[PDB]
C-alpha cells in the first residue's frame, strides 16, 4: 500500500472521532491529551504499507472514551508512520524514556548474579515476571488474515510442543475448547476469552477463536497465551520469593522460542507490541510481599522503593511491588531493579 491517501469514509470517521474526543471535555485518556489538532492535521492522510490508517490506531480510544491510553499499533510500521502521535504518548506513559533515546539491544544478563531473596519465606508471597512478543513477518491483530492466525499458531505450537524438562507441558486451543477445560483453566487463572470492549473496538478479535490458545507447564509455573493482545504473552510465576528461578525459567523459554521464531523489533522502541504500554523489554515483574512493620509509614515505603524505580500498591500490610521502567534499560537492569529494591525493603522491614 502507498504511504499517502486514505479514502473518504476513513477521512470522515477520523474527523468525527477527533470531534468526539474534543466534545468529551472531561476525557482523561493519553489519546485525548496528545492528539492535538495540529498533530491530527499532519498525519490524518498517511498509511502504512499494510494499509493501516490513523483510524486503525485511534478507533478504540474514540469508541471507549474512558480508555487510559487509547491507541494500539495495527502493524509494526504504524510506530513510524504515526510516530508524531505514538512518540509523545509512549514517552509520557513510560518512565525514563525521552524522544531521541534508543532502547538497548536485548540482554537478559548473568543469572548467577542473582542471590536468594527470601529463602525462609518470611516476606514474599509470590513472584511473577511477564513478557510479550510479536512475531516478525506479520502485521498485528487489526490486519491479520484468517490464514495468518492459523500459520502463526502452527509456528508457536511447534516451538512450545518441543519444550523439554522444566518447561514441558500441554497446549490447549481455544478452538473447540471444552467446558471441562474452560473450568480447569479458570481455576488456575489461566483462561482468556474474547477481548473486552477495548480490544473489540481495536479490531483485535477478528476470526475468533482461530489461532488462539493457552500453554502451561505441568508444574503451573510457566504460562503462554497465543494470539491474545500479542502473538505471545509469556509468564513465569511461583509461590515464594525465588526471583532467580522465576527469571531463569523465563529466559530459557524465550531463548528457546527465538531459536525458531524471530520477534518484531524496532531500533528505538525495542520489542514491538500491540499496546504501546508493553514496549522495550516488555517486562512486567510483580512480587506480592508482606511488610507489616513498614506498613506503618507508606510514604517512606514508597520513597525507598522509588530509589530503585519500583512502584508500591497495597493489595493488611501486603503490597504488590513492580518495575516502573520497561523502556530505556536492559532486561537485566529491570529485573535487577526489582531484586535490589526488594532487598532494601526487606532489610528495612527487618530493621524496623
Amino acid at each position: 500500500h502507498h504511504h499517502h491517501m486514505v479514502d473518504a469514509a476513513v477521512a470522515e470517521k477520523l474527523e468525527a472521532g477527533f470531534q468526539k474526543l474534543q466534545e468529551a471535555t472531561n476525557c482523561k485518556s493519553l489519546l485525548k491529551k496528545h492528539l492535538t489538532r495540529e498533530i491530527f492535521d499532519k498525519i490524518k492522510d498517511l498509511k502504512t504499507s499494510f494499509g493501516s490508517t490513523l483510524l486503525d490506531v485511534i478507533q478504540s480510544g474514540v469508541e471507549n472514551l474512558d480508555s487510559g491510553f487509547g491507541v494500539y499499533a495495527p502493524d509494526a510500521e504504524a510506530y513510524s508512520v504515526f510516530n508524531d502521535l505514538f512518540e509523545p504518548m509512549i514517552c509520557d506513559y513510560h518512565t525514563g524514556f525521552k524522544p531521541g533515546d534508543a532502547h538497548p539491544p536485548r540482554d537478559f544478563g548473568d543469572l548467577e548474579t542473582f542471590g536468594n531473596l527470601d529463602p525462609e519465606g518470611a516476606f514474599i508471597v509470590s513472584t511473577r515476571v511477564r513478557c510479550g512478543r510479536s512475531l516478525a513477518g506479520y502485521a498485528f491483530n487489526p490486519c491479520l488474515t484468517e490464514a495468518n492466525y492459523k500459520e502463526m499458531e502452527e509456528k508457536v505450537v511447534a516451538s512450545l510442543s518441543s519444550l523439554e524438562g522444566e518447561l514441558k507441558g500441554t497446549y490447549y486451543p481455544l478452538t473447540g475448547m471444552t467446558k471441562e477445560v474452560q473450568t480447569q483453566l479458570i481455576q488456575d487463572r489461566f483462561l482468556f476469552k474474547e477481548g473486552d470492549r477495548f480490544l473489540q473496538a481495536a479490531n483485535a478479535c477478528r476470526y475468533w477463536p482461530t489461532g488462539r490458545g493457552i500453554y502451561h507447564n505441568d508444574a503451573k509455573t510457566f504460562l503462554v497465551w497465543c494470539n491474545e493482545e500479542d502473538a505471545l504473552r509469556i509468564i513465569s510465576m511461583q509461590k515464594g520469593g525465588d526471583l532467580k528461578a522465576v527469571y531463569a525459567r523465563l529466559v530459557n523459554a524465550i531463548n528457546e522460542i527465538e531459536k525458531r521464531i524471530p520477534f518484531s523489533h524496532h531500533d528505538k522502541y525495542g520489542f514491538l507490541t500491540f499496546c504501546p504500554t508493553n514496549l522495550g523489554t516488555t517486562i512486567r515483574a510483580s512480587v506480592h510481599i508482606a511488610l507489616p512493620k513498614l506498613a506503618a509509614d507508606l510514604a517512606k515505603l514508597e520513597e525507598a522503593a522509588g530509589k530503585f524505580n519500583l512502584q508500591v500498591r497495597g493489595t493488611g500490610g501486603v503490597y504488590d511491588i513492580s518495575n516502573k521502567r520497561r523502556m530505556g534499560l536492559t532486561e537485566y537492569q529491570a529485573v535487577k531493579e526489582m531484586y535490589d529494591g526488594l532487598q532494601e525493603l526487606i532489610r528495612m522491614e527487618k530493621e524496623a
